[PDB]
Parts: C-alpha cells; sequence; structure tokens
C-alpha cells in the first residue's frame, strides 16, 4: 500500500464545482500586478491565469503556486486552453495588443478588437454567467466590444475606465492639503484620458465644497492653480511610463479593490465604465465612466450626477468621438 | 420624484441568492465570539443569526449591524425563525440544554436531542447542501446525534472536537519553550475532555521529536512532567470558567479557523469529531477527534495516526462510553 | 540538561523594550470588544489588559492567550497594577459606570470622574509619552477631564466621540439608498448624545450634494423624514441597550478604526471629541466632535466645517450644554 | 487666506520620526516583489526604496504612491542616498551581483563584497540599531559579508537562507498527499542550494512521522521516490527563471513572512542562515540555515535539529567549501 493510503483514509473522492472562482486574462505586468493583489486580498478559493505565451504563463503559474504556504487560495491554475476558467464569477481582461511603432489609434482598436473576437466568446463559452471586468485599453471601446461580442446585459460588463485616475485624484489632493488619500473625496469621470472631467462641486473634505469655499476652484483666474491636479492626473501614467516603462501596482491595487466590491457583493460606488445612453444628453451606444454600485450582478445601479452646461458638454463631446470610432470597427 | 431615485437609476431590481452565508444558531457568549470573528475574518457575504430570545437576538444584530462601515459583510439578518438561514454554505450550532446542577450525561445528553430535534430538521429544510460544524458540548455525542438527525453524510457533519484544545496544547507547549505557538506541534484526539490522548510521539519543534529527545516525555518516570500540559489543557475550560464565568475569545477564533478551511476549501487539517466506526477497533457508530482534513465538502479524509496500544486502549475505552450512552437515546 | 537546552541553543537574553504596545483599560464588553478587534487587525505587538476585578481580569487575559494560534500578538498580559502598561503608544479607557436601560451619558459624569482621578495618573505616571483615547461615558467631557487630570498637550487627548455615531448615519444612509456605508458620505458632530448635530449640508454620495437635490432635506416640511435619520443616531445605543443589556461590538469597531488611524499614522479624518475653543464664537474650554486628522500624534489639525446659521446655532447649544456641566467639576 | 488654510486649522507642525520603518535596497523584480508583499501586509507606517537606477527608483516610487488610497502605508519615499533609509527597523538587501558565464565563484563574491562595501556602512550610518536581512545570492556568504562589514551581532544579521526552499518543499508535500502546505511540515536546512539538506526525520502530517510509516524514505530504493521533492525543491528556481526569466512573487511573500515575524516579535522558527560555528563540529565562522526563534532582536535563539551522521558530515562539508571562498575574500 501507498504511503498517502497508509496516512490518509479517504470519505469522498469528487471535488465540486469551484464557488469564488477569478480569471486573468493576460499575464503581463498589469495582468500579474492584479493577480498578487487579489491572492493578497483572499478573494478566490480558485485562481486561473489566461495568456497566448505558454512558458511566461507557466513560470507565473509556478512561482505563484510556491508561495502557497503564504496564501489562502488553495487552487492556482494556468493554460493557453480557456477550459481551465471554468466557473469564473469574475474574469479580468487585461490583455491586447502590442502596440505598433508607426500605426493609427483606429488600427491599435481594431486589432484589439480581433484579439477580443478570440477571447470574449472562450470566456462566455465556460463561464457564461460570469461578470466581465475590462481592463485594456483603450478602456472605454474595448468595453463596448467586449458588450457587443459577449451579448451580456449591460451590468454584467464593467470598464475600469476613471476608478485608478479618481484614486490618483485623491492621492494629489492628499498631498496637497496633508490628509489621507481615503478621507480626500473627489470624481473624474467620462472619457478616461486626456478628455476626462474633474467635477469640481463634488470635490470636498467632511463634506465641505471646496469649490464653495473658493470660487475659482478649476477655473483659471484660479491663483492656486487646481486646475493643474487633474492635468497630473491625466498625464501621470505618461510620466510613470517615462520612468519604468510602465505602470503595474496601482493598476493592479485598484482592479483588485474592484473586484472587492464585485465578489464580495459590497455595493461600493465606482467610478467605472457603463453603457451611458439615454443619460447626460448622449444618444449614441458608448461607455464613461460614471459612479456605478458594484456587487455580485456586476453595476445594479449608477449615480446621476448633477453636471455644468460645461460639464454636459464634453461628456457628449467624448460619446461624439466613441462612436466616431465604433461604427468604423469590423466586428 | 424620492431622492433616492433623483440620485440612482436602476438598472436590473433582480435579487439572487447569499453566495457565501454562515448561520450561527445561538447567540451566548459562544455564538457571538464566532460571529464577530467570522464577520472580522470576511469569511461570509451574508451573516444570519437564530435564537429562541428575540430582544437578545436583535440587540446583537443591531449592534453587529451598526459596526457595518468597519466591515466586509455587506448582509446581516437575525431571527426566531429558521426562513432567515437559507441557503447557509456552513451552519454553526452553539445552542443546547442549560447543564443541570447534578444529573447523569444519558440525562443531559437527552434533553439536548430533544433541542436537536427542533434545530437541526430547521436548518437541514432551508439548507439542505450546507455542512453542520457542532460546537454544543458534549461536542463528540451531539454530532452523532445531529448526524442521525440530519441524514446527512458523515463527511458534512463536524464536531469542534478536541481543534481548542490542541490550540490550548500548543500555547502552552509554547510558553514552556519560548515559542510562537504556530511553530509549536503537538495533537489532543479521541474525546473532547478528560479522556483526551494527548500524542506524545507527534510532539514536536522543526519536527525535532520531543518523545526521542526526551524518551520519559508523556511517562510517570518524566522528571520534567510534560503530563502536566496535557492536564492544563483537561482543566483550562474549568480554570476560565471559574475566573471569567464561561468562555468566548479562544472558542470563537478557533471555530473561525475552522470555518475559514470550510468556506476557502483550504484542506487544512484540523483534529475535530468524525464517525471513527472501523478505526482502531472501534465496532460501535461512535464521534471522535482524529486529524481531519477540512474544505467546502467538509472531512474529504482522516489522517490514520499510529497510536500506542496504551493509546488505542484509551480510545476503545472513550467509544465504548459513548456507545454505551448513545444506544439508550431516544429520536 | 533540561530537555529546553537539549532541543533550542540561547544566543541573547531578552533586552528590549515594547515597541507597538495598546493598553485597554476597562475588561467590560466595551473593553474586550475593543480587545478583540484590536487583536483582529493587528495594530499591537503588546495588549495589556488592566481593571480592579483581578479574576474577571485574569479570566479574560487567560481566554485571548488560548487562542494566540490565530492570532499575530504575541504578549497578552494583564494586573490589577499599572506597571503592566508601562511604555504604551496607546491607553484606551471604556472603565466605569456604563448606561443603565433609558439612563442618559451625562447620569455617568460624577461616578466616572471619581474613576478617571484614579486611573488618568497612574496610566500617566507608567505611559507619559502616551496618546489617551477616552471612550467611558460621557465621553466628551471625560476628554477634558482626562486632558485637565493628564497635563497632556491637546492633540494626544482624544474622545471616541462622535465616531460611532457617524459610523451609524452612513449605516442608515446606506439602508435608504441600497449602497454601502462606506459610500455614503455624512457627519453627526457635536455632543456624542442626544444634542448632536446631523450637517445635511455635507450628506453626499459621489460628491452629489442631497441637500441641494432635496431642498427640503432634514426640515419638518420634507415628506421623506430625513430627520429621523439623525433621531435613529440618538436613539440608537438606548434601543441596544433595551435589547441586550450593552452595546460592545459597534463601539469595539469604532475604537479600532480610531486606533488603527493614531497607530499607522493613516492621517484620516474621524469625528472625534477635541478642544473646540475659539470656533463657531466659543470661548470656554469645551470638547466637542469635529472632523479631526488622527496620527502618531493624535489630532494634527481638524477640519473648519462650513455650519448653516441653524446648524451653527444648535452646536453652539451643543456647546452651552456641556460647559455648564464641565464648570462645576473639581480636581 | 489659502483654500487649504480656510478648510483646515492647524495644532501640531512638530513633527516625529516613523515607528515602523522597513527599507528595501535593490527595485529589481525581487525587491519590488518585497515591497508590494510587504506593503499589503500591512507590516510598515514608512517604506523607504534605495537604488543606483534614479530613474527607475522614482518610477516604482510613483507607482505604489498612486496606489496609496487602497493602502494603509502613510509615506512612501526613493531615493539613490541613503538618508531616505534614516530610523529604519528592518533593512532588506536585494542588491548585488549576478554570476558571469566564465566567472569563479570566489570572484562573484568579491564583486558582492565590493557592493556591500559601500551599502552596509550607509545602512548601518542612518539606521544603527536597524536587523538586516541579507536576500541577495549566494545568501549564506554574503550574509558572512554583510556581518563583517557592518560590525553587528550575529542576531541582528539574517539571511533569507532555506526560508522559501522549505516552503517550496512544503508545497511539494501538500500536492503529493492532497493537503495545504500549511498542515505539511518538513525542514530543509544547511547551505542555499543544491547542496541543502531535506531532514527526512522531521517529516510530518499530524506529527506522524512519514520516515516511520515509509522506512525507505528519502533513500535510492524508496520506491515512491521522495528524494525527487528535494531535487525539485533545488531546481524549481532554475526551471521558473527558464520559464518566466527569474523569481518573484514566492521571494516577495517568503521575505514579507520574515518581515511579519520580525516587525511583529513573533518568535516563530523560519529556516534562516545564522552564524553556525560550534554546531556539528563546525570550526569556522560560516552561516547555514538551522530553525532560528525571529523577533524584533531578529535571531534570540536557533533550534538544534538531531542529523543523522550522514546529514551532518553534509553541513560540515558545505562549512568547510564555504570557509574555502571567505578566508580568500578581501574586506
Amino acid at each position: 500500500a501507498t504511503l498517502k493510503d497508509q496516512l490518509i483514509y479517504n470519505l469522498l473522492k469528487e471535488e465540486q464545482t469551484p464557488q469564488n472562482k477569478i480569471t486573468v486574462v493576460g499575464v503581463g505586468a498589469v495582468g500579474m500586478a492584479c493577480a498578487i493583489s487579489i491572492l493578497m486580498k483572499d478573494l478566490a478559493d480558485e485562481l486561473a491565469l489566461v495568456d497566448v505565451i505558454e512558458d511566461k504563463l507557466k513560470g507565473e503559474m509556478m512561482d505563484l503556486q510556491h508561495g502557497s504556504l503564504f496564501l489562502r487560495t488553495p487552487k492556482i491554475v494556468s493554460g493557453k486552453d480557456y477550459n481551465v476558467t471554468a466557473n469564473s464569477k469574475l474574469v479580468i481582461i487585461t490583455a491586447g495588443a502590442r502596440q505598433q511603432e508607426g500605426e493609427s489609434r483606429l488600427n491599435l482598436v481594431q486589432r484589439n478588437v480581433n484579439i477580443f473576437k478570440f477571447i470574449i466568446p472562450n470566456v462566455v463559452k465556460y463561464s457564461p454567467n460570469c461578470k466581465l471586468l475590462i481592463v485594456s485599453n483603450p478602456v472605454d471601446i474595448l468595453t463596448y466590444v467586449a458588450w457587443k461580442i459577449s451579448g451580456f446585459p449591460k451590468n454584467r460588463v464593467i470598464g475600469s475606465g476613471c476608478n485608478l485616475d479618481s484614486a490618483r485624484f485623491r492621492y494629489l489632493m492628499g498631498e496637497r492639503l496633508g490628509v489621507h488619500p481615503l478621507s480626500c473625496h473627489g470624481w473624474v469621470l467620462g472619457e478616461h484620458g486626456d478628455s476626462s472631467v474633474p467635477v469640481w462641486s463634488g470635490m470636498n473634505v467632511a463634506g465641505v465644497s471646496l469649490k464653495t469655499l473658493h470660487p475659482d476652484l478649476g477655473t483659471d483666474k484660479d491663483k492656486e492653480q487646481w486646475k493643474e491636479v487633474h492635468k497630473q492626473v491625466v498625464e501621470s501614467a505618461y510620466e510613470v511610463i517615462k520612468l519604468k516603462g510602465y505602470t503595474s501596482w496601482a493598476i493592479g491595487l485598484s482592479v483588485a479593490d474592484l473586484a472587492e466590491s464585485i465578489m464580495k457583493n459590497l455595493r461600493r460606488v465606482h467610478p467605472v465604465s457603463t453603457m451611458i445612453k439615454g443619460l447626460y444628453g448622449i444618444k449614441d451606444d458608448v461607455f464613461l465612466s460614471v459612479p456605478c454600485i458594484l456587487g455580485q450582478n456586476g453595476i445594479s445601479d449608477l449615480v446621476k450626477v448633477t453636471l455644468t452646461s460645461e460639464e454636459e458638454a464634453r461628456l457628449k463631446k467624448s460619446a461624439d468621438t466613441l462612436w466616431g470610432i465604433q461604427k468604423e470597427l469590423q466586428f
């Protein structure tokens, strides 16, 4: 008789379906930053890793597995075959197109659409009742792409959007005032990138409107130039890529935070990208970041923020752009 | 329009069942010590409290409910009715017969059976696929009672047993050697109480057999009298009960540790009460503590500890006692 | 040679001062809820318990000790003598008379003033650089008493204040809007009691002013009666005491939350009782809850919350109330 | 009047040193894996990064700082100048030279000695009371190097040693037996690398000696080939490097586990590299992995494992080889 059989008597052989499984698609810096943030927040009873490069994937899986003693996630799996993702509660797409040197914006988006025409159906086939969290950039448009291809209802297709943008706003707001980011409140909404909207009205410490105190907050006659905070937020990624080549930990921590709200059904509010037709004067099938309530059904609700004429027109101008690009995409 | 509807757009009202629900039956010191431990280890997306005293029950629920801002458990419910326990993954029974000043063990058990004849069928009705963790004393006998009434297979009926007895053993072992209890290894097996078997052969730090180093370990010849460590484990509950009237924190943390293993499907080894028929020449339907592997199907496997002839006789003698009581019970 | 000597080589004899030591004065339901909450949030490397009931005190220490296997706080000690508190960063005062059914917090003044004349000098003697977190009621005045007796600067004397009352406000706010309390922002200021001030002008989800959407909010002509939310916050403790005899869990989590911000130097904004002289035209040495920044030096700064003529008047009344009681005290 | 001074009333601009400061030297994959693991286990109130690559260093700093909202470490600083390390409790060294294809072992060590001759005195200058944790390879020798240059007593100079090796040994046990690593007890001692000693005698689940159940375990005629488990431990790093190009997460988690034991004074037993002269007939100043007790003074004690005559010879040969190298180094 075997040592295991001498040591252990077996009552039950057949294991059940995993109950709290998460898949991360793509094992780049962002993918692995999400996985380690998720593994150390104990959100999953099973982690699945998927990417097209077999050796990198098995490597990252074995490195995580070797740390098992220091973790509470008892099964970590990987493969190029999406059968490993079976029965995921949450699937996080970080996989994208490696940006070519002299291509157009439209080229980059359509190469990502071609990768998504493979990933999304494979995700749906093995985890048809899962929430999709789109991290891959450009996040607003690729969240529309994931939506169309998957055929999922709008509540179960979520773009990481202005979540990290808003977390960076609160960090900078915190450094200017000597207050921890947690107690500094402020919202970056609309299109993730240069044309995002800082909501100066909702920007507050302890429910004290910085706009009410300082009427010229966020204007050009602003002597304190608080515009430069949103300018810093919107230029942050560029500055970090400049220095270390990429961004890793901040997005990893922010995606783990979103996963926590989903997996534990918290109904916390996050500024994430959601199909926004019929709201803020938008009449096209586009995704924009607004405060969304995240739980086990994904975006169950969203907050209808009051916006100035300027801010209304900026969200509408971002939608014009996104719809413009989206009708040129080949599905 | 309501402030809520002016503020929030609803995507879907559709509500779902609890995904990681735990129910604690009994809101005495032990039951509430399980609740706060479980609540502060983020093991559940929903917690249900059930006891017979409705005001006490609504007090504890409300007191926990007010801590929500500082918790990651979005739903806390309570009720006399077991419809609030519906869809529980794990159900912990702390409720039981109040110990009469002087009476036989045959009588004390039978008064607990009459209680489990109401508790267990209700639990089974609203949560048919759940795992039962029996904490109520005498834990070994009342785990057999739960098994019989429920009709559940032996894998999904677990008694806390010698799990805390072992935590105490490893704490005291730690004080003697000045090492953390985590790095002190020792096993209390068999019947929870005075008759429990301390396995001296398995007592070690860093895999160094103390029994080999000190052959007298656990004998009456022992110069350092290590039999006192097990004696202290056996008399620990008595000594604490004498000082603060009961035990709370140690059993709450130990059950939460069991709950972690079950809910997160860790597959750790805890010494818990399990149907031990066929093992150690035991011929009767008795439950005793042996090292069991605990996951999302409860006891998947148990460890066959090599015991001395003396150690076997003590387990067989405990089985003759418990079966002697059990066969004279009325269901 | 002993088994311990045969097993372990000693390199150095213990020559180390406590580094992250929290003391809890009082082993009542409040004290032990603070204790377990702090132990399960890994905030301290030494927990010292002090009270006047030597049996109860030793029984609680032993019960915490018996679950050290499941904790990362290696040294738990107790004793009626305050030399156990030596070299504490944070001493949490929960000892003294607690509210009986329907009894005001302002009816515990003279009893707990006497108890603070014993406790505070003893604390100061053994930990003269420690931060005082006052929890005993009436907490606002007893914080002022702790300040006067200790001679400590106002930054190192903190009261639990409206931290829990504010936590409760956001919980009930959350049950109305179907959002997690974490995403529901709103401040209860002034006395931790019946005279507390709900600042309607600061209440927001995602920086959207509820007062601006719903101008009637918190007035008698409000058809949704949002004033009943603040009423519930005031009545909350009375309700819980009536239902289970005391409040323990929620204040334990509220206090561990304040302990986290202090011990980890977060500089988070908490509504805690501090010396409010010079602000809102208050001239006396009054202690009220206003939003404060909490770190390892305690209250480094506070937020000047903008109040409506109505709000400011209602806070000056809460101030007047407490100067009336404070002015006639003996030291 | 600036917005900040309109919003916030300052009491205390007086500032103090951090209390639980950790410094990570080297921002490679290993140092940054330690950084995130330490940040996510809330072990520090200040994290200082120090490397020679100023752009990469500032890049990694900013990437952690942007995730501060999701962290409880309020100050993260970076610089080439070791004045950012001032008042560190624990300084983790991951910086050093990688062996070149032709390079002799002696020459590689001497290149690290020259690097350490700048790093260690700079560390000692700004944190003279700190614990050194040497992760840089070859770990056993560079712990000796760091010890020589620092002038520190042997308790405050720790090599990460066989901590991960042993953690890998317990994973491989776990998969073979279908148990969590936490419940699988095995020890890898001596020189970190292909000469490491797997203590077959100390191999157990629930204190059952596997060597005793299976007499042939760890020998050549072992029908189950358990010797192959140690071979896997010794090759697993080479196999992971071959697949993903380096080792990252498992060493980051393993190091954070040691940081927990030190920063929180747990006194857990870890296989870490310590000055071993006087044990197993070792006459020379060599550092080898033995099971050591780790607290806030580092190695306070160490466990003397009973080894077979064969096993003592393997440590004795490791010592001789290590002294062959160290006696030839230029300090």
